[PDB]
């Protein structure tokens, strides 16, 4: 499994704005801070994998889409519209000419700011 780090290690990672994200950026080299503005229903693909989407706003009021894949029940309830989170382990991914952050079960951490 991956060594995401202790909670202290996770918060130690550099916070990046949407404008600072690039495809291929090392997934354990940064954290993303965002306020949830939208949370989709859960969906399911032909391989039985469940997934859902959120839209998050960064400190500069820019917005980005994020997608969460597999074992969604373990993460779905913690994400609430209007609340702030740190996300660690996201893949910066291109779709068309656009960027999203993709989170696959096994690779990531969510730290709610309300726990801080």
């Amino acid at each position: 499994n991956f060594n995401i780090g202790s909670l202290s290690d996770q918060l130690s990672k550099q916070t990046l704005l949407i404008s600072q994200l690039q495809v291929g950026k090392n997934r354990f080299s940064f954290k993303f801070e965002g306020r949830v503005v939208y949370k989709s229903s859960t969906f399911q693909n032909q391989q039985d994998s469940k997934y859902f989407f959120i839209t998050a706003q960064d400190a500069n009021n820019q917005e980005i889409n994020m997608s969460f894949w597999q074992k969604v029940d373990q993460s779905y309830q913690t994400l609430k519209v209007g609340q702030y989170y740190y996300f660690i382990g996201g893949e910066v991914k291109q779709f068309k000419n656009n960027l999203e952050l993709k989170f696959k079960f096994g690779d990531y951490q969510i730290i709610p700011k309300e726990t801080l």
